[PDB]
């Protein structure tokens, strides 16, 4: 197997840095 049912976040990056932009955009003001 070359990890292909075992993949953690390596094509999810774009994703995580755009769900911490959520949070911010929660509280951007306090």
């Amino acid at each position: 197997h070359s990890v292909s049912h075992a993949r953690p976040r390596w094509f999810w990056f774009s994703l995580l840095l755009l769900a911490a932009g959520v949070g911010i955009y929660l509280l951007p003001n306090r």
